[PDB]
């Protein structure tokens, strides 16, 4: 149909993106799950015991029926506060991952679309190669039936034709499997896609690499995730440090009991009482053997690990940006080179035909020139499509990949073409 | 030896499969580990305190020697029941993974076997190519020593011979490394394997793709694992919902104590008592700040995630099945094409020899035709072996991969051949 | 600059290695975190309640102000001891992983260095190929302007020149991206590297494969990690078995309270008391429903799993060693073969030039011979560099990879060469 519509259908019906969204929302709710303990923790309890006497208390039994409405509340517990902040930061991380999955979806959809298109172009060029080989083979066959050309040329052409047939089979299989991958990405089978407009296709030199690097270190996603994890490790250090601190707990209750002491020797008086109390509960772990002073060092070493992960991510980002810039410029230069190559190879094929007419060159040279020509055409098409893919990879490293780049692309796509075979 | 015996030795002595089996059994025992808490939790305790008086209780000491035979039991705790069911479902999942590992073992063993065989065939064809090149080179050398052919042809043939030597070295290394991988899979080194019977080799068109897809969505393993995980997520939702519910606990004891109050101001009476009691313990978390109402939403979002994983698995399965069907048909068509190509290339080589005898064609064309012929033979052999591998991949996507398919294959294998070099 | 200096800069400024070191130290501190509980666990508590009377205790209130200096200590708890030993073993495992990361760093640095060098050599040979093609094209152009050669040869040469231009573009891009990867590894951009000294380059047959296998099974790192995990599983079995055992706990306190009973019906006497006690606390889980007898079976099955992982690691090690030995010998044989091929191809190119002068051979054959010659040169260079890489892979499987092997290598490197283009 088109690239934009394909991305729409994907975004609407892609499961990996939906799973990342689910995880994001699950984290944003784990936030409340962690806020819970800082809120009142009202409860309720009961009991019914039957005490007896095994020795020295013989015949002194009892029948209790107790209830309780225990309530709890936390006035100072920094560990829970830090866990809450940690969960907020993890939610931010999962949001970043959702963004990354959006970008990955756009990129994979475009990659599959252009793989399908390159497969179509390759199949068409291979079929054209086969047709040209068959034309030459038929010419030689007729000129042999009359008595001009020898069986040698016929057999050479037959061999080349068979090889081309095998290559065509391979190309058809590749095209079908590419359509299947496109389906796996989007969900539907596309019998007609939007082709490329080479009559107006043009390449634009990318922007300065230093500006790309600034925009990347500012807006990239893996780097952002790394620095978020660094902040998370800092907060973990603080969480561990908070182990040295006290923990208040405003308790409360509405206790009630119904004692019914029984037995012969039972002397105590049956009492049905109710006890309501409200009090605090301090705590201060003076010493624990080194749990806190060890968790702190662990958290500091994990913070070091996160800092090093951040540096590694910066290096990977620089590599990605530089490689994408370089291979974009390379795709441009190769487009130009393969254009010149196609022109020169068509000229050389005409010259080889002239020579075969004369007698200098041989049909094998003609067929090799034809193969070279059509291989050059294939390489040119693949270079165009790789240029597009590499532009997208650039815009991905920058984290500025969105439907707008896909619109800029779709502006390029022109007439439709079938995925048949 | 043969493919069936190789698979037997593997299944008997493959460590990855054994590890998956170990994990399966570990889960089936974690079942009982989780059933435990629902069973009585009898225990035993003791104590020996020496109380004193810091202020207002001075000279009022004590010496207690207490014992206890605490017993516990759970009459209503849905969280534990749901954990038990969860562990049962995880055991089912691990069983599915064990099945998947069985299939993967069969497939990897066959892949390695056929890689070794293709390496042997490639090495043999390369050696034959070298021998033909040397025959032509010796013919030219003699015809030059007599004074017919020029040094030019000798040097061309020498160059081609050297290139073939290098390719032969590469092929020998590949064969040896393939034998080593086969060993890594099975455990033993195989100096004689069972070759292919091309004199009776034939290709059977696979069954309809729609029937394949039905059988796959019914019997595939990744899809089954995905739906099992979906059910697991449902049970997790119920487990979380169960947080709103009460929790009974039938307590019990046989308490005994021996108080020996000491001190000058000690007025209480020394008592050696025994207290046996049996009672219940209700519980009802009216409010907790949102822990349950948050765990529930988390579980619902994880259920959504599992549903999306299931859809992704369905898509991947469709892709796998369609790709396997397509590349099977492609292997058939390529077998036929490369057969025709080998025939035509042998004919063209004979024609080039005739031409070199005449004077039209040149020795370079002869050697290029020979190289084409033997490359075509290599491609044909590799196409056969890939057809077999792709049949196996089909039967894997369907989840119907077992020793029976390997027997159907081994029926194909014929005379033995050595892995030497 | 050089290989040794590059490895120095890497080791000093590589983030992955630093992260592995951080994890190692974090484990060696988790050791103390786990030793903690076996040490005194002094604490401190307080309380302030206001009891009332709901029914039958009306007007019998209270105002307590309690304190406590609870102390704890563990005299027999085998679970904690086994956890301590487990953490020690995990620290050993992480140390092994740090060693593995050191080796991986050395190997990746060398791989990137030699990839860059091979890219430089390939680019230079491609530029030389282009220059030779242009020389032949200019000769033909002049001989056509005078009236000797036909437009046919001119066009053939033009086509070949264009193809070479495209290949040169690809090579330049590959070189730049390789330099970028080298940067990602080390941290700095290297405009001048140390080239290879082919004038004294030589290959040494590796040592016997059986000795390699002994040294590997003795000093390899994955195998060592596997057996360490096996021992860890044994200790886990013992940890689970320890669930049957008792658990003493030397309690202690310095309790103090200030009761201020209030109310009209309040008859009890206000008391400000202090209670200091010190006692033990036994424990003996006679029955638990099968938790211990199930954890034990789980640990035994996990021990089986670790044993199978160990066997798999042994097999993978054997495969790695045998493959490295084989492909080293293959690199040697291919070096020799490609040397002979380069010599013979240069001779054949001279012969083709002579023939074109005569009239037998054609310019297409000349250019094909030139392409073959320079492809052979590329293959020779790549074979040298792969021989070096495979020597390093050998020394890696043996676990004997260190700065000394890099020094042995750097001894090979000679004059410098630029990474420009």
């Amino acid at each position: 149909e088109n690239l934009l519509q394909v991305y729409q259908q994907a975004r609407i019906s892609n499961p990996d993106l939906r799973k990342s969204a689910a995880d994001r929302d699950a984290a944003f709710e784990k936030i409340n799950e962690a806020r819970s303990p800082l809120l009142p923790q009202l409860g309720l309890g009961a009991d019914y015991t039957y005490t007896s006497g095994f020795r020295d208390y013989k015949d002194q039994n009892s029948n209790v029926t107790s209830g309780s409405l225990q309530l709890t509340q936390v006035l100072f517990d920094m560990s829970k506060w830090r866990a809450l902040t940690l969960q907020e930061k993890a939610a931010g991380i999962q949001d970043v991952t959702y963004q990354t999955d959006q970008q990955t979806l756009i990129l994979n959809t475009a990659t599959a679309y252009f793989k399908v298109l390159a497969a179509i172009d390759t199949l068409s060029y291979t079929e054209a190669q086969k047709q040209a080989i068959y034309r030459q083979l038929d010419q030689t066959t007729q000129r042999f039936n009359v008595g001009l050309v020898a069986i040698t040329d016929v057999q050479n052409a037959r061999s080349q034709y068979d090889a081309v047939l095998a290559n065509e089979v391979t190309a058809r299989n590749d095209l079908d499997n590419a359509v299947e991958e496109l389906r796996q990405v989007t969900g539907n089978y596309y019998p007609e896609l939007a082709s490329l407009n080479v009559d107006g296709f043009k390449t634009s030199k990318p922007q300065a690499v230093n500006a790309l690097l600034k925009e990347a270190e500012n807006r990239n996603l893996s780097l952002l995730q790394a620095r978020l994890n660094q902040d998370l490790a800092r907060e973990q250090i603080r969480q561990a440090q908070d182990g040295h601190l006290p923990t208040l707990d405003l308790n409360a209750s509405s206790g009630v009991s119904n004692n019914r002491y029984s037995g012969s020797k039972s002397i105590s008086q049956d009492a049905d009482i109710g006890q309501n109390k409200i009090g605090l509960s301090f705590s201060l772990p003076l010493y624990q053997g080194g749990m806190v002073n060890s968790q702190v060092k662990q958290a500091q070493y994990n913070f070091v690990g996160a800092s090093e992960q951040l540096e590694s991510a910066h290096r990977s980002v620089v590599q990605t940006v530089r490689s994408s810039f370089n291979n974009v410029n390379a795709s441009i230069s190769s487009i130009n080179a393969y254009k010149q190559a196609v022109v020169s190879a068509q000229s050389s094929l005409d010259a080889m035909e002239a020579g075969y007419s004369v007698g200098t060159r041989t049909i094998v040279d003609v067929l090799d020139a034809t193969t070279t020509l059509y291989n050059a055409k294939q390489q040119l098409s693949n270079a165009r499509y790789n240029y597009l893919i590499n532009e997208l990879n650039i815009k991905s490293a920058l984290g500025t990949l969105n439907e707008q780049d896909l619109i800029a692309l779709n502006n390029t796509l022109g007439k439709p073409i079938s995925t048949s075979a």
